[PDB]
Parts: structure tokens; C-alpha cells; sequence
């Protein structure tokens, strides 16, 4: 049907339904009259993964010959989403796939809807290792994703009488189509147990023993017959373990726990063992695998040339002294050696300053588990602070604070430190981000090494997130400036050029109004409610956080809701406010969030006075499928963080590149967006982090923006007095205190410049031709935000290897 | 290479290497250069997998197109072994896989022992449900198996120090080839919960629920293109179970520990309650599908006439009060028609007469687990009570001895009892243990309800026990006679004229030396045990119980080594004593009967002055692979149990169909072998079920034999002053005990005669041509006992279905 899903030749068409048929056949062991349409999607998934194959065992082999620097990317997270799609687009297949279904008497596009989501993350952190992997096989790095294949992903999300209840995500029900198990390459890892002094070094002894399962899945580059993989471990019982006879069988699954969950708390670092032995699991395995594949190429000198390991966050931390655990205690290394090589072969990203994310682990768990592991980090540790000592004698307050061991009433490791430690290389998110690290967070860690500190600006993969997701803007793209620029977006520039184009104008503002249609669609069919598609569509998307601030958008709402009440013959710009996300099962606040935005969609769409100007919905079970819908269908982007606070954001991106105008306060990414842009592009509200910190020197006292703003004071009023919750009058009590008490996140004095913001919003869209002007001008400045850009900078300058765009041999 | 294995036509085996290399490509995701022999047997397995599918697929629409009446063999057991060899077998493709694997540079056999076995059972009765799969599907029966698919089947057996340790049976680590995942016909089953009495009738509410998610295998006949399903459930929780969030994801598993194990204990009833849960399992999934199944031909007057349900033991013996509750509960039939259409579908399989082996559920396990089941079961009991005191006015003593009900310090449910009142045929599994059943246990029962009680004397498939496992004999066998043997066993009775023919003698005499030779070379290769592959190979395998009288055997083993130690320069046949078998984990005496048996070969095999002349040998692990490698290369089968305690026995008759003579008891099927071959062809020995009871009348005093043989007393004394024990003199004490003091199966009584009769065996053996004419006696009247015979006589005599040996279009 459009030009950039690629050809429909005859004989692939051909070739694609019989092999179609044989999948169903053999594989399934189904036949046409029989065969449901979840049994016609895996006859295509299995038909899609066959022309994976070829080009996967290619692209091994070839890495085996030229033996190039290899990429490990270790990662808790790997926010995946559906394969199918991807798939098709990286492989030129889906016009293809679409005739071939379409002869078949079968629509793909509902073929695809069967596909679970591999939601093996939280949110961003997770979701940008999965841009990340789409970007080194799109730039030809011989790079390798490491982690956890966890039975039960991140949580599905129910709404019930307004509240979040958590569903186990079963993603595993029907089978991956996608992975390859290894159990051939299955590797021991190794728990508890106590350390023995030898003649020849130290022993770790004594330990319990759970195997490591390797399974395999395809990660292909865009077009350049380039497959890499993505290694998930999967936790065993040896065959002897415990060995009445039945409770030993029944208690394996002790064992194997530690691949069965995905933590979902996001918000508050939770020092549980089963997550420590989760990581250390991760480490262990992906070190031996790393070890083998660099043995099979004695001299470990070469080793930082041939490896680079890179730490998505602290959560693989242990990856330092577990390397120098293999060097020193197994390969026999002097110390000296064996930490010159860990330092050039690990780096390490960070993705907050919030005190409570970083992970503190209490030394007694870690003396228990991880015994030689222990000794080896207080030896690191007092070989650091001689360094420390020797660069800033007498300065006994910088000793610790510099410490990877905390001290107070229970004795701490602080991880972060460890991987600055035993890092070459330190970066942060955003521009703003990582200057914010070296000014406060790690300012001592950067005055000793500053070297150490760079920026990476966080990217999205412009095939999920433009060309996947948004087929309708690619093509009227792709009709004026050719395809190149899937692969090179910085090329969108040359869009400038078309923004007095009256034909492009119509066509981009075409684009949104059918993607809105598709998505009222969307909502009624699924979840039986009904929206206005001629309304601004207000879409905030994202975890449930107090820093995030989705209280600030609810102050918005029920200002709006108030104005019309107030004068309800007064003409206002339509609205749909839209906000969805998962809030982590423990975080009460986000929980009360949640429940208040059902309870303000209660009143709001069922006021007979408002008709249909202003609409409340919660998106339901937000997740990537999920994001690929409202996404291209947002009018206004809502990326409200206290500034400081948003590392960087990526979400951000993703609305910037779909046609949709961000309303934001200078914060993450936000900043280096609207100077991409234009601030003059951008809807920029608020206090900056300098104002920020002039207001906590000062002492934030909430009740003064009470006191003063008449229309806030009413809302506060109506939330205490139950006018959103009649038959529970004092159901939001925890919230309003919270606000007038102890806000971290400062909501109320930001409340004045957020709404008169807003305010420029409606004006803006009240001409339409002004709007999509400035909606080209997003989008045609959004290549810098490329996880393709985001790639080539680590691969330059912190893994020391050149990216390339050649084509391997088909 | 040899008649019976097929042809190997040019474009049959073009076309298995094609697809043979397609799988190891698409399907494994390998190269030859990477590819292990266990890659190899998968690319193997995979294609002739794919041969099944088409006649899988027309062999279901074919039964839905007719409607015959389908039987329902229910079973906690299936004891299947490998599968490579016998699809390959049942298709004819065993050739045609030789030789295009041949051509790829690859040995078929090698292959072949890469395969787990699927070891879902315990011994006889399990592997008897696997016969009677393969025979049903040869005799075109429309046949389902049904069970459960454990995680983990029958422990591994390992010696250590002579001691038998357990280990984990990971039959599913690798993948397993033949089973197709069928997530879309889950059913729910229920458990705990009360019951609510309403105006219309009884409801059962508050219930937890468990999944039942089936995994089907194909079960292909003797190539007559039919192939049957065999479907096993796997326990799985629902999404919202136990839905702090982490903890309730985690105990899921306490849902799925259902199907995690099969219970390795034979010996001894436990009442455990997981095993109940386990029971209840099979039979509420089997039972919803049965019915599905039957209303996609309202009424049920001709469920019998559509629907046989065989209970294989008590196991599945809750299928009648579900049966009821389903009848009487949800499809609201009264109670009387309800018993009606139960009786008329379900029949029941006794398989022992041992006391401690019977089903008595304590009332307080079905009160809590099941307490609607618990009420239908005390409403079964009134009103069959109510016939028995019309039947026999006045006589007290029944009423108690027949009640379902048991009273003492526990109450408990007899399960033998509920089958009995709740089937319309109850039978034995031999011609003497049905007779028994009449004469004894059941006797009450039989009074009653004459017309119940039925005799199927037990048999094997001829195609694992023949053809797969002895294809030397299985030729030399079709060059006389030809192939209709094989699917028509009583053909082997033309063999009887070739008893005098020199030819046949010397093929016969030469296959068993073939057989005897690689067996030894088997032992050299796996395990480093040297024998002499001239000796008399003396086999024992089975599971070990003091019934089964391993025991006897020791003594008789210990009586020949002392016998040469006395006259060391007397010639005497050379033998190779081998016994094998599991001990359950939990039976103490038959751990200890493993250890006697390694002791005595410690001090035999290391005697100089015994030399090759006397081996004793453990067969370490044995299981369906080993049998079939085993009883080919057998000269003696030892068929020692008590009479009276072994039901039928199966091992005897795979023994006799392999050119091995039996050494036996007259006890189970032992019987009717004996009179198929000849007395004068079998060597008999021992009391008689008559001579047993007369024992147990007078009295059994173990030390008037110790008093009266002087060569039994030697053996004890031995024993009890620690001759096979030197550092730990008393260790065989509890083996001594029993006995002399407290011996169920009287071990004592048969020595003498057994001693003689072993003599005899040796006398024969001396002469290799009149041994080889007695073999050829016993293989040409093996026929009866062919589990084609067998099962035609269930679907004549009980199912009401008749057999056809017509082939379905290929
Ligand atoms: O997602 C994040 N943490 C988590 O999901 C959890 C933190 C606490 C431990 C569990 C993961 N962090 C996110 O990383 C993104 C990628 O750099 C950034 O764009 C966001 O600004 C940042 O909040
Ligand atoms: O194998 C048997 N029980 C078991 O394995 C256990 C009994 C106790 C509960 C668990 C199964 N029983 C066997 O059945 C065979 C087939 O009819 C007969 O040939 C044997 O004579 C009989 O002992
Ligand atoms: C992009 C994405 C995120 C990250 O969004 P932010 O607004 O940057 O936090 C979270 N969840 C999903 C499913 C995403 O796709
Ligand atoms: C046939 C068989 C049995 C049954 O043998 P009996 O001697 O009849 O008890 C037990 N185990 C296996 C593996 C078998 O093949």
C-alpha cells in the first residue's frame, strides 16, 4: 500500500503463503478449519522468524572471523514490547507479509494485535536498552544485550472501582516464537559458602550452586542484513539439589525464583536478597560467557581491546568485583593488573540523582551471599581512599564521603561509588543531567578523576517509534525527502524547506486527524468509552511518580473544570486529557494518584454543562504496544517534572518525532529539545533548577501559594471537603496534606505559570494552520534524539569502536 | 540393511535429507559446523515428527466424522520410554532414516541413545498403559490416553558405595519433540470451598481453582495410519492468584507443585494429600473434555453408548463421583438415571492383592479437599448398602465388610469398593488373580454382582518388545514366515515346524550370541564391568520388593559361591547373575536388598579362585531403554515372586517372546505361560497358591528350615557374622530379622526346590542345541500374550466396540 514497507514482489508473495501453510500444518498441527486468528499469528511469526535464521547464523560466523571488539550491554531491563512488526519493518517484509495474509483471506493488522508485549522493564531505563540494542545492530557493532528472562514481567494493570490492581503478566502462556533455548550452554553460578586462605590465594568455598540457561533472541539492524543477539538467563536446579525425596523435588523451585519476577518498584530502592541474588546471577553468568568467547579468539593485557562491558545503572555492579574475583582468584593475576584491566573494560551509566534509587546494599547480606565478593570491595575501597588521601591530604571529610562503605547504624555499600571506582568512563543522560552530577551528587568523584565524566543525550530508535508506530507521517515524509533518513534522521532538517508548503501543512495535519480517529476507534472497541476526535488530545504517559508530577496536571484539569462552571456560555478549546501509567504496587502516593484521576473522570465526564469540551480518561495498562497507539495520536506532549529531577526523559522524544507540541519545564532532555527547536517551538513553563534551589535555601513554604492564588485555593478546598469523593468525604485527605506539608516536588509553585502556559496552548490551537507550522518545525529539528546519534557517540568515545552502516551479504 | 525396518526408495530418502537439513537450519538454528550429536537427534526427531502430522490431523476428523464410540483409559501412569525408534518402526521409515543419515555421514544409533526416556510411571502398571496405547491405535480403536504430564518422572538411580541414591528425572531440560502445547483448551478445576444447599439442589462455591493445560503426543498404530492422541495435563495458576506482590507471584508455584512429580512409592499406600490433589486433577479436566467433546456430536441416555471410561487401578477412582456431581449437580439429571449412564461407562482394573497397596482415603482429607465428592460418595454407599441387606437379610458382617465407609480410629473410603459399586466390569489381570479376587478379596462383591467380574490376562506390544528391541530375531523369524506376524501374533505358533530344522537352530542360537555380545560391550562402554559373554546370563529386573523375592535369588547366588569354594576344581556352567531395578525411596528393606546384592558382588567378582566361572552384576538405572537392550540378550528370566502376591507380570512375557526360558513360580501369568509352551518347557518350581495357604494355617516357623538345610544355615551365619560386611559386621542384621522372624513371603520354603531347579537350568544349558529347541518352543507359543489380544478382548467383552485391522488412507 505505501511505499516505505517495501516491495510485493510475486515470488516472495508466493513463497511467503506457502510457507505460511506449512507453518500452520507441522508446526501448529492445525488445519484452516480448525485454526483460530492467535494460530494464524504464530503460523506468521514462525514464517517471519524463518528469514531471521540465515542472516542470524551469518552474522555470528562473521563476527567469529573478523574478530572484532565485542559490546556487552548488561542490563536488569529490556523493555521489548512485540517482535512481529519490527521484525517485518527491518527486514523490508511487511508489504510483503500484507499481500501474503491479505490472499490468505487474513487481516495482519489484527494478526498483530495477538503478540504479548516481552515487557521485561519499568520504564525508561528499560525501554532504553531495547532502543539501544535496535541501534548497535542498525550501526553494525558486534554487540550483545545480557540479562534476565523473567517468567512474569512487569505487572498488567486493572482498573477496579477506580483503584490499580496488579495481574501476573503471564507473557510466556503460548509460547515465545522468537527465543532459542541453549540449555547446551548453560553455566554454574554460585551462592553463599565462606572464603579459605591457601598458600596460593583465597577460595570460595563451600557454595550452593544454581545453573544459568541461556536463551537466544534476534535483534535485527535496519536493512543491513545485520543480526545480533539478546542473551536472557533462565535460573535451574541441578539435578542433585537437595538430594523425603518428594520436598527435595518440591523445593527446586527455591532455586529457580530467581528468574520467575521482574521488580516493579520503581521509586524506592528495596534491599530484598532475592534481588541481590537476581544480579549477581546476571554478572555471574555473562562473565563466564564473555571469558569463553574471548579464550576461543592466556594473555588478558588484550582484553579492555577486545571487551567493552557497559552497566545499564548500578543494578550490575557486582560486574567489578566479580571480574576481579575471575582474574585474581582463578586466572592467577597480581592485583595491580587485574584492576587496570576491569577499569578499561567497564563503564557505567547513571539515570537519577533521587537519594532514595540508589542502591545501598547493607554489608551483612552482602557477607552471607557474597563473601569473597565483600572482601574484594573493602579492598578496592582502601585502595581508592589512599588515592583519595594521597590527591587531598588532611581532608578527612572528603575520606567519607568518597567511601564505598557507608557507615551508621547498619554498615552499607554504596554501588554507585563501586562503579566510578572501577569505571573508565561515567556518563549521564542529558546535557543538563550530567552536569548536575558533577556539580553535586559525584562533584568529589569528578574533582579526583575528571576524566571519567561525559554526556551521552538519551535517544529513541526512529523504526519503532516513527516508522513502526507512524506509518502514515513516514510516508509523507519519506514522498518529499526519500528514506535515507530512517537510518540518518538528522536529514528531517530539510523539512525547514517545506513549511510554507500549503500541500505538506494539509498533509501532516491529515496525518494527526487520522491517527486521532484510529485511537477513538481504539477506545471504544477495547474499553467502551467515547471521546470527541476534534478535541485537543492532552496526553501525559509515564510511570506514576511524585517527581513527575501527574498532580500538577490534575491542578490543570480541575482548574478547567472550575472556569467552565464558573461561565459555561463562554467558548473554550475542547480537551482530551489523557493520562496513563503504572504505579509501583508498593508507593501508596502513586496509588492515591491514580484514584483521584478516576475520581476527577467521574465528576468531569458526567457534568451536563461541560458536554463534550472536556474529557478525563486514565489509559489503562499503559506499556509499549500500548505507547505505539496514543502516542502518534497526542496533540500536546505533558513533560512536567520539577526541574533537576528528569534525568532526561525519552518519552519526551517519542512525541516530538510524531507531530505532537511539548509543553515542559526546562528539565532533562527538555532543555536540549527546545534548543534543538526553538524555544520560541516550545511551550516552556516554570522554575529552572537555579530558582529551584533558591526556594530550598529559603524554605518552601506551600501555604503561602494557598494563601495567595484564589483558583488554587478553591481546588484544595473541594479535594478536603469531598467534592470528588461524596460517599468517602475524606478519601484524598493523605494528598492535600502531603501538598500543603511536604511537597519535595514543589507542585503549587509552578501551579500560576503552568496554567497561563496552557492558556498559549488553546490560543495556538484555535488556528490550525499555526499549529502545524510549529508541529513541522518539532519534527523536522528531532534528529539530534536518535538513538542512532546516542550509539555512535558511546561506541567513539567510551567503547573505542567505529560504527558502520555497510551491508553484510544477504 | 535388513527386511523388516522398510524400505529405503531414492526419493524417500532425498527427501528425509532435505528436511532433515532444513530443521537442523530453521528449527535448531545450527550449522554443521557448530552441530553436536545431540543437535543431530533433534534434526532427526523434527523429521519424522512431521511425517505423523498429516495422518495426526486426518485420523481426529476422521473419528469426528463418524462418531464411533471413543474410549477414555485413564491412568496416573504411562510408562513410554523413547519414541525416535518406535514412530520410525510404526511408519516403516526405520530404513529410509538409516540411509539418509548413513549419507549424511551419521550413525542412526548413536542418535538414537540421545533420547530421555519419557519415564512417566513406576513399572508394571504404567508400562502396561503404554502397550495398550500402541495396541489401541493398531486395532483402530477411537482411543485417548489420559494423565498427567510430571515434570519429573521416576527418579534416576545412582550407586554409591553399593547404596541406591535419587536423583531428579529433568526429562524435559533439552525440549521434548513429540508433544504439542495446547494452551487454548485449558480448563478449570476446583478445590477445598463448601457446600450451599439452594432450592434447586446442591452448589459447590468459595472453591480455589487450578488450571489444566494439556500437551498432546501422537500415538501411531502399526502402519495402518492411524494415530491417536495421548493427552497430558500440566498444573498451571490463574493471573489473578493470591491477587505482598512479589510473594503472591512467587507462590504460584504451591498451585503448579500438581504435575511437578510422580510418586515413585509402589509399596505402600500414602495418604498424602498432594497425591489426592494430584488424583482429582486428571479426572476433573479429563471429565469436562470427555463431555465437551460428546456434546459436539443434551441428552445423555447415550453417553454410554459414545463414552467407555477405563479406570486403570483406584488412582482415577474419583471419575465416579464426578461423574455424578457433573450428572447430578450441573446438568440437573436425577439421581437414578445419573447412576444408570455412570455404571454403564466406567469399568475398573485391579492390578494387586496386596493390603498395604489399597486406596483408603481418610474422610478428613475428602472433607476438607472435596466436599461435595465426600456427600456423593456417603449417598453411593446408603444406596448400595440398601441392595446388599436385600440381597442378604440379616447378615450384619457384610454390610460392614462391604461398606465403602471403614470405621476405626480414622474413618476411611475404600476406593476398590466405590469402583466396584460404581462400574458395570471389574477385572484381573491374570486367569489365577482373577480367580483369587473372586475367591478372597473381593468375594462379598462377587455374591452380589456375579456377572461384574471378568479376567484380561495382561500383555505386550510386540513392537517395542519385538521388532524395535530384537530386530536379529524379528528377521530371521520373517524369513520363514513373513511380516503378518507382527500385527498377528498367534502366527508364531508356524515355528513349531522348524524345531528340527538345523538352519533355523543354529540362526536362533546365533542371534541370542549377537544379542548376548553386545550387551557386553554395552557394559565395557558405559559403565567399565568386564563379563563373559559365554556364560549363562541368569536376569532379574523389576522394581524391588520383598514379594518379587530378589531375595531368593541372593540366596541362591551365595549357595553357588559357596558351592565353588568347597570343590573349587569341579567344573561348573559359567554364569552371569544380573540384577536391576528401582527401590522405592521410602522402603527401607528394599534399600537394604540393593546393598546385599553390591556386597555380594564385592567378595564374587574379586575371588580368584571363582575367575569368570560366577559374575554378580547391579544393573544400575534400569528403566524402558534398559529393558529393551537387556531382555534380547537374556538366557534365564527370573519369575520368583510368592504365589499368590504377583497379579500378572509383563516382564515375563517380554522375556519369553526374546528367547530367554523362565524360571518361575506358578504366580500370575506364569501360569498361562506355562500352559501355552508346555510344562516340560518351563522350569516350575516351589509351593502353589494352595500350598501357601496350607502353610499359613499351620503356621510359618522360618526356623525349621535353618534347622533342617545345612546349606541355608551357612548362608545365615555368613550374613549375620558379617561375610559381606568385614568393617561393618551387624549390617545386615535387619535382613537376617526378618527372614527368620517376621518373613510375609516365605523365602525359606522355596529354597530347596529352587536350588534343584536351577540345577536343571544348568544340566540344559550344558546341551546348546536341546536349549535352543526349548527356546523355539517358548517364542512359537509367546502369541497369547500379545497386548493385541489383550485389548481386543476389552473392546469385545467390556467397551462394546470391535477392533479393525483396516487401514486409513495414507
Ligand atoms: O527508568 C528509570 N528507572 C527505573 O525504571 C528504576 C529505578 C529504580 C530501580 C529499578 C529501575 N530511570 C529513567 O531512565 C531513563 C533512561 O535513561 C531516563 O530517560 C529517565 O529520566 C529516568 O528516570
Ligand atoms: O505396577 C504395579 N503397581 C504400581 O506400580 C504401583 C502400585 C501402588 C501405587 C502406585 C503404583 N502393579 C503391577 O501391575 C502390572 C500390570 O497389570 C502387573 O503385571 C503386576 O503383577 C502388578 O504388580
Ligand atoms: C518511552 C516509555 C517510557 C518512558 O517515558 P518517560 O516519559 O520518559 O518516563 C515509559 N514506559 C513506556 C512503555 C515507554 O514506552
Ligand atoms: C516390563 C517392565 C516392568 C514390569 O516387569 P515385572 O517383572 O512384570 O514387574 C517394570 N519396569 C520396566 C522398565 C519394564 O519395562
Amino acid at each position: 500500500q505505501i511505499s516505505v514497507r517495501g516491495l510485493a514482489g510475486v515470488e516472495n508473495v508466493t513463497e511467503l503463503k506457502k510457507n505460511f501453510n506449512r507453518h500452520l500444518h507441522f508446526t501448529l498441527v492445525k488445519d484452516r478449519n480448525v485454526a483460530t486468528p492467535r494460530d494464524y499469528y504464530f503460523a506468521l511469526a514462525h514464517t517471519v522468524r524463518d528469514h531471521l535464521v540465515g542472516r542470524w547464523i551469518r552474522t555470528q560466523q562473521h563476527y567469529y572471523e573478523k574478530d572484532p571488539k565485542r559490546i556487552y550491554y548488561l542490563s536488569l531491563e529490556f523493555y521489548m514490547g512485540r517482535t512481529l512488526q519490527n521484525t517485518m519493518v527491518n527486514l523490508a517484509l511487511e508489504n510483503a507479509c500484507d499481500e501474503a495474509t491479505y490472499q490468505l483471506g487474513l487481516d495482519m493488522e489484527e494478526l498483530e494485535e495477538i503478540e504479548e508485549d516481552a515487557g521485561l522493564g519499568n520504564g525508561g531505563l528499560g525501554r532504553l536498552a531495547a532502543c539501544f540494542l535496535d541501534s548497535m545492530a542498525t550501526l553494525g557493532l558486534a554487540a550483545y544485550g545480557y540479562g534476565i528472562r523473567y517468567e512474569f514481567g512487569i505487572f498488567n494493570q486493572k482498573i477496579c472501582g477506580g483503584w490499580q490492581m496488579e495481574e501476573a503478566d503471564d507473557w510466556l502462556r503460548y509460547g515465545n516464537p522468537w527465543e532459542k533455548a541453549r540449555p547446551e550452554f548453560t553455566l554454574p553460578v554460585h551462592f553463599y559458602g565462606r572464603v579459605e586462605h591457601t598458600s596460593q590465594g583465597a577460595k570460595w568455598v563451600d557454595t550452593q550452586v544454581v545453573l544459568a540457561m541461556p536463551y537466544d533472541t534476534p535483534v535485527p539492524g535496519y536493512r543491513n542484513n545485520v543480526v545480533n543477539t539478546m542473551r536472557l538467563w533462565s535460573a535451574k536446579a541441578p539435578n542433585d539439589f537437595n538430594l523425603g525425596y518428594i520436598q527435595a523435588v518440591l523445593d527446586r523451585n527455591l532455586a529457580e525464583n530467581i528468574s520467575r519476577v521482574l521488580y516493579p518498584n520503581d521509586n524506592f530502592f528495596e534491599g530484598k536478597e532475592l534481588r541481590l541474588k537476581q544480579e549477581y546471577f546476571v554478572v555471574a553468568a555473562t562473565l563466564q560467557d564473555i571469558i569463553r568467547r574471548f579464550k576461543s579468539s592466556t594473555n588478558f593485557d588484550a582484553f579492555p581491546d577486545k571487551v567493552a562491558i557497559q552497566l545499564n545503572d548500578t543494578h550490575p555492579s557486582l560486574a567489578i568485583p566479580e571480574l576481579m574475583r575471575v582474574l585474581v582468584d582463578l586466572e592467577r593475576l597480581d592485583w595491580d593488573k587485574a584492576w587496570e584491566v576491569t577499569v578499561k573494560t567497564c563503564a557505567y551509566t547513571n539515570h537519577t540523582v533521587l537519594p532514595e534509587a540508589l542502591e545501598r546494599w547493607p554489608v551483612h547480606l552482602l557477607e552471607t551471599l557474597l563473601p569473597r565478593h565483600l572482601q574484594i570491595i573493602y579492598e578496592i575501597n582502601q585502595r581508592f581512599l589512599n588515592r583519595v588521601a594521597a590527591a587531598f591530604p588532611g581532608d578527612v571529610d572528603r575520606l567519607r564521603r568518597m567511601s564505598l562503605v557507608e557507615e551508621g547504624a547498619v554498615k552499607r555499600i554504596n554501588m554507585a561509588h563501586l562503579c566510578i571506582a572501577g569505571s573508565h568512563a561515567v556518563n549521564g543522560v542529558a546535557r543538563i543531567h550530567s552536569e548536575i552530577l558533577k556539580k553535586t551528587l559525584f562533584k568529589d568523584f569528578y574533582e579526583l578523576e575528571p576524566h571519567k565524566f561525559q554526556n551521552k543525550t538519551n535517544g529513541i530508535t526512529p523504526r519503532r517509534w516513527l516508522v513502526l508506530c507512524n506509518p502514515g507521517l513516514a510516508e509523507i515524509i519519506a514522498e518529499r525527502i526519500g528514506e535515507e533518513y530512517i537510518s540518518d534522521l538528522d536529514q528531517l532538517r530539510k523539512l525547514l524547506s517545506y513549511v510554507d508548503d500549503e500541500a505538506f501543512i494539509r498533509d501532516v495535519a491529515k496525518v494527526k486527524q487520522e491517527n486521532k480517529l484510529k485511537f477513538a476507534a481504539y477506545l471504544e472497541r477495547e474499553y467502551k468509552v467515547h471521546i470527541n476526535p476534534n478535541s485537543l488530545f492532552d496526553v501525559q504517559v509515564k510511570r506514576i511518580h511524585e517527581y513527575k508530577r501527574q498532580l500538577l496536571n490534575c491542578l490543570h484539569v480541575i482548574t478547567l473544570y472550575n472556569r467552565i462552571k464558573k461561565e459555561p456560555n463562554k467558548f473554550v478549546v475542547p480537551r482530551t486529557v489523557m493520562i496513563g501509567g503504572k504505579a509501583a504496587p508498593g508507593y501508596h502516593m502513586a496509588k492515591m494518584i491514580i484514584k483521584l484521576i478516576t475520581a476527577i473522570g467521574d465528576v468531569v465526564n458526567h457534568d451536563p454543562v461541560v458536554g463534550d469540551r472536556l474529557r478525563v480518561i486514565f489509559l489503562e495498562n499503559y506499556r509499549v504496544s500500548l505507547a505505539e497507539k496514543v502516542i502518534p495520536a497526542a496533540d500536546l506532549s505533558e513533560q512536567i517534572s520539577t526541574a533537576g529531577t528528569e534525568a532526561s526523559g525519552t518519552g519526551n522524544m517519542k512525541f516530538m518525532l510524531n507531530g505532537a507540541l511539548t509543553i515542559g519545564t526546562m528539565d532533562g532532555a527538555n532543555v536540549e529539545m527546545a534548543e534543538e527547536a526553538g524555544e520560541e517551538n516550545f511551550f516552556i513553563f516554570g522554575m529552572r533548577v537555579e530558582d529551584v534551589d533558591r526556594l530550598d535555601q529559603r524554605g518552601y513554604n506551600a501555604q503561602e501559594y494557598y494563601d495567595r492564588i484564589p483558583e488554587l485555593r478553591q481546588i484544595i478546598e473541594q479535594l478536603s471537603s469531598g467534592f470528588f469523593s461524596p460517599k468517602q468525604p475524606d478519601l484524598f485527605k493523605d494528598i492535600v496534606n502531603m501538598l500543603m506539608h511536604h511537597d519535595r516536588f514543589k507542585v503549587f509553585a509552578d501551579y500560576e505559570e503552568y496554567v497561563k502556559c496552557q492558556e498559549r496552548v488553546s490560543a495556538l490551537y484555535k488556528n490550525p494552520r499555526e499549529w502545524t507550522r510549529m508541529v513541522i518545525r518539532n519534527i523536522a529539528t528531532s534528529g539530534k534524539f536518535s538513538s542512532d546519534r546516542t550509539i555512535a557517540q558511546y561506541a567513539r568515545e567510551i567503547w573505542g569502536v567505529e560504527p558502520s552502516r555497510q551491508r553484510l551479504p544477504a
